[PDB]
């Protein structure tokens, strides 16, 4: 028993991380088959970043201007193409450590593991949620750009995130592996509004189920509610509205614990209206929204 | 910027995890050079665990009673020895994925990464603190026994923990890789007192420094305090007493932020006396004690490997 914010084992991703250098600028790349993926702002100086014309900047560059190092091995770049906000560097060698992999665009509310890297070398691994406003609250210092987010389904790595920038607010924005930003962000150093963020309601309910399973039951009340009644309270506290799709996803946790989803909603409603009175749930003094229903099921059934 | 509870990259450890089976019982083993390490209670049935004589139980077993599988490959066991609460199974093949490694006994308050495994297959990775009472608050289901805790210093994996048992209270106890339990625990299914836990004061101060560095500064006061004055408040709130050794370890974070350790102590004192008034520090509504001063420095300076 017990419940922890758990990342996927990072081994399969560690073997794909490389260093990409273009003039002064060094960041991280993802080496899969004979292609290296990295943020296109590798081609920018600190001045360029204020208002870059990426097409014009990339034209000034040739294959030999891209230094790609896999640990101590230097890769030979035989091609370069821009796809949205990512650069695809064709190299002469297939990565022998290429795992079975997919590129996926994740939905807001979904979670993934980040392997934070500097100069193509792994620093650490942690589990993130994509916020409803398409930002992440990561740990990303200078040089962390090109660090990737992923899920693992047995043998298959689903790459969903490549770190691109820190907004002035200190929150993080990135792209899928086709180089399309999550949210309304562009790769230039301007002030950019992230939307109003909201709490991921289905994740909070999943974590309350995790709590009951591990024997934290104090918050279970004598009340029930309707989807409509609950959603009026959700709106007031900046929680995502709960849909029948969400109720359906919580079904297995409902079945295990014998607490109907709407009964757990009534518990959450009372927590929102009355706060927690300085009590804790699974060692947290606030409501946690970075566990999906699938995350709770994985951990509470020991999937490998 | 930003601050997260970060585990070490688990790649070097993943390649060392194997499945060990002895009759009915299956758990995880650590394959380094030509030796597999696992908890000795692999040789026990659920009945044996109530009051096991490990010497007598191990004598009933030979090399061929130990099934060791590395993914899909089966290893040949040519030797078995009991060292404290761990079994060392000598195998005919050196692990070609053996990293540079050390066995270290960690101190209470120190942190490490756990690779939670089932049937010799990695499930997930997370950062733990060894509690002052030598327990850990992990996530460990049936079959997680033999899962290991580690730190990485560039190329070298320091194995410090092997998961052994869940206490009736749902907290976790384990051994070093020489099989010596952390704390007063034994490998039998009895009621065992963990004894009073305390908050790791030096870790809370380190995390307050992490907070200042990342721009959370609301808790900073101009009140100050003495080691003696602070430790009277520490005792009242079940915090470890702060020593000069602890002040010295926080020195670099003090130097970076320009906040003297005793000033940060006065901020912590008011947080303890007055609570946080429903505010958050680095997205937490309570005081976090599972980051060491070295953890904060590593993350706030981007150390790799």
């Amino acid at each position: 028993s017990g419940f922890r914010k758990m990342a996927f084992p990072s081994g399969k991703v560690e073997g794909c991380m490389v260093q990409v250098t273009c003039g002064t600028t060094t960041l991280n790349g993802l080496w899969l088959d004979d292609v290296v993926y990295c943020p296109r702002h590798v081609i920018c100086t600190s001045e360029d970043m204020l208002n870059p014309n990426y097409e014009d900047l990339l034209i000034r560059k040739s294959n030999h201007n891209f230094l790609v190092q896999a640990g101590n091995v230097q890769l030979r770049v035989i091609g370069h193409s821009m796809q949205n906000c990512v650069l695809k560097l064709k190299v002469d060698t297939a990565n022998p450590k290429t795992p079975k992999y997919k590129f996926v665009r994740i939905q807001p509310g979904q979670t993934f593991s980040v392997l934070a890297c500097y100069n193509g070398s792994p620093s650490g691994v942690y589990q993130c949620a994509m916020r409803p406003n398409f930002t992440i609250k990561g740990s990303f210092l200078n040089g962390s750009c090109g660090s990737v987010g992923f899920n693992i389904d047995y043998d298959c790595v689903s790459f969903c995130y490549m770190h691109n920038m820190e907004l002035p607010t200190g929150v993080h924005a990135g792209t899928d592996l086709e180089g399309n930003f999550y949210g309304p962000f562009v790769d230039r150093q301007t002030a950019q509004a992230a939307g109003t963020d909201t709490t991921i309601t289905v994740n909070v309910l999943a974590w309350l189920y995790a709590a009951v399973i591990n024997g934290d039951r104090w918050f279970l009340n004598r009340f029930t509610t309707t989807l409509n009644d609950f959603n009026l309270v959700a709106m007031k506290y900046n929680y995502e509205p709960l849909t029948q799709d969400h109720v359906d996803i919580l079904g297995p946790l409902s079945a295990q614990t014998g607490i109907a989803v709407l009964d757990m909603c009534a518990s959450l409603k009372e927590l929102l209206q009355n706060g927690m009175n300085g009590r804790t749930i699974l060692g947290s003094a606030l409501l946690e929204d970075e566990f999906t229903p699938f995350d709770v099921v994985r951990q509470c059934s020991g999937v490998t």
